[PDB]
């Protein structure tokens, strides 16, 4: 997928698999392509204190806090430890989440990332936009 590695686009694939299943559109799918471009340069990352990630298949290790996965999602807060560590699991949180903001499907792509993650850093989602429209657009959406 443009812009993309061999790694990255096998985990953007899932998540796009998983934008259609929800039938969330491009703008849902940019939105979680931005997120896991942001937060995980689309890897999922275990974390040695989320003890239980390590027994999943992982990409790479992360250190900040208990997040875990390609959206970086907190252990103490997604307690399934077993979807935080797949793809189209992990995505499909996103996308729930997602579906109860008001407008989600017009509201500005980042602003959209950070109503969902409530990140401490909600400038960081705006770098990855331009590419996400990219990314979803060669995969159907």
């Amino acid at each position: 997928l443009p812009g993309l590695d061999a790694l990255q686009t096998r985990n953007a694939l899932a998540i796009i698999a998983e934008a259609k299943k929800e039938n969330v559109g491009p703008h849902g799918c940019q939105a979680a392509i931005t997120t896991g471009l942001t937060e995980s340069s689309l890897r999922i990352l275990a974390n040695n204190a989320v003890p239980p990630s390590l027994q999943y298949p992982h990409d790479g290790l992360g250190s900040d806090h208990d997040s875990i996965g390609i959206f970086q999602q907190r252990a103490s807060i997604y307690k399934d430890i077993r979807c935080d560590m797949d793809a189209a699991c992990s995505a499909s949180q996103f996308f729930k989440v997602m579906k109860g903001v008001s407008g989600w499907q017009t509201l500005d792509v980042a602003t959209l990332c950070q109503r969902v993650q409530k990140s401490a850093y909600p400038a960081a989602y705006q770098k990855f936009t331009a590419l996400a429209v990219g990314v979803c657009k060669a995969g159907g959406l």
